[PDB]
RNA sequence: UGUACAUC
């Protein structure tokens, strides 16, 4: 069950061996650690006589090398190097069998780089993605799954996507506090066409709060606020409104009040500021409690940052009576040339 | 001083 040509390659006895040195050998090397990777690197610059020879051989154990530890970089570079009809031909071996492969460690690869190798317009392609039709949810929430679904949003026309948009009414929200979910959310969100994302972002809005203090959910209201249209930056900002304070000292949440001071506009970005700047909250005002907390103090140099003259003002007016009291915390003794470059 | 994203 070894070829003497691999067990003198693998003891180094050839030191200028080449991919036609390899002729009836190509499926035992594409299964060797060092065998697979000569491969690849030999079928970067293999002519297309070398690169069909190696074809014609790979072509009989497709399915096998497909989810094979190694084999699989030698199918991949093939959809990288191949011609057209070699990467059809390929393709061919996966149609039929996408949702086992989508969720195999190694088929997920081979699936990945097919849909980035050929035009969504191929019938291959066209009837591979259909196969996830059913399973959607499924493959989201697998852990290789998930990057083959990540692909097909990225790589396909966002119009045959209809089925994926469809599988997620209704858990928006709880897929994205889900840690592979929120992914696939954010690439809807870039990918797909308006009249998609339209019920997507629907759901998203209904939940701003328990998302922003999320692990994962933060990270997709935050998209919305750094890559989203203005009336939805506008509702998340609504929702922001009356809470920034409370939101400011939280781990999670404190990155997209950040957001909001960034993204929002003049008007709403000086009504949050406000809410902390000529507002008030017992004995000292809400910037007190922000300056010295853990989190709050990275969303009070923001303000400073982007905020108004009128309003610079008066932030740097209610923090004055605090400066020398303010170097004990380990957290504000960096708003300290903070006050040294706009004071 | 503070949070996610997988093979040789």
């Amino acid at each position: 069950g070894r070829s003497r040509l691999l067990e003198d390659f693998r003891n180094n006895r050839f030191p200028n061996l080449q991919l036609r040195d390899l002729i009836g050998h190509i499926v035992e090397f594409s299964q060797d650690q060092h065998g697979s990777r000569f491969i690849q690197q030999k079928l970067e610059r293999a002519t297309p006589a070398e690169r069909q020879m190696v074809f014609n051989e790979i072509l009989q154990a497709a399915y096998q090398l497909m989810t094979d530890v190694f084999g699989n970089y030698v199918i991949q570079k093939f959809f990288e190097f191949g011609s057209l009809d070699q990467k059809l031909a390929l393709a061919t071996r996966i149609r039929g069998h996408v949702l086992p492969l989508a969720l195999q460690m190694y088929g997920c690869r081979v699936i990945q780089k097919a849909l980035e190798s050929i035009s969504s317009d191929q019938q291959v392609i066209s009837e591979m993605v259909k196969e996830l039709d059913g399973h959607v949810l499924k493959c989201v929430k697998d852990q290789n799954g998930n990057h083959v679904v990540q692909k097909c949003i990225e790589c396909v026309q966002p119009q045959s996507l209809q089925f994926i948009i469809d599988a997620f009414k209704g858990q928006v929200f709880v897929l994205s506090t889900h840690p592979y979910g929120c992914r696939v959310i954010q690439r809807i969100l870039e990918h797909c066409t308006a009249e998609q994302t339209l019920p997507i972002l629907e759901e998203l809005h209904q939940h701003t709060e328990q998302l922003v203090q999320d692990q994962y959910g933060n990270y997709v209201i935050q998209h919305v606020l750094e890559h989203g249209r203005p009336e939805d930056k506008s509702k998340i900002v609504s929702e922001i409104r009356g809470k920034v304070l409370a939101l400011s000292q939280h781990k999670f949440a404190s990155n997209v009040v950040e957001k909001c001071v960034t993204h929002a506009s003049r008007a709403e970005r000086a009504l949050l500021i406000d809410e902390v700047c000529c507002q008030n909250d017992g004995p000292h005002s809400a910037l007190y409690t922000m300056m010295k907390d853990q989190y709050a103090n990275y969303v009070v140099q923001k303000m400073i940052d982007m905020a108004e003259p009128a309003q610079r003002k008066i932030i740097m007016h209610k923090i004055r009576p605090h400066i020398t009291t303010l170097r004990k915390y380990t957290y504000g003794k960096h708003i300290l040339a903070k006050l040294e470059k706009y004071y």
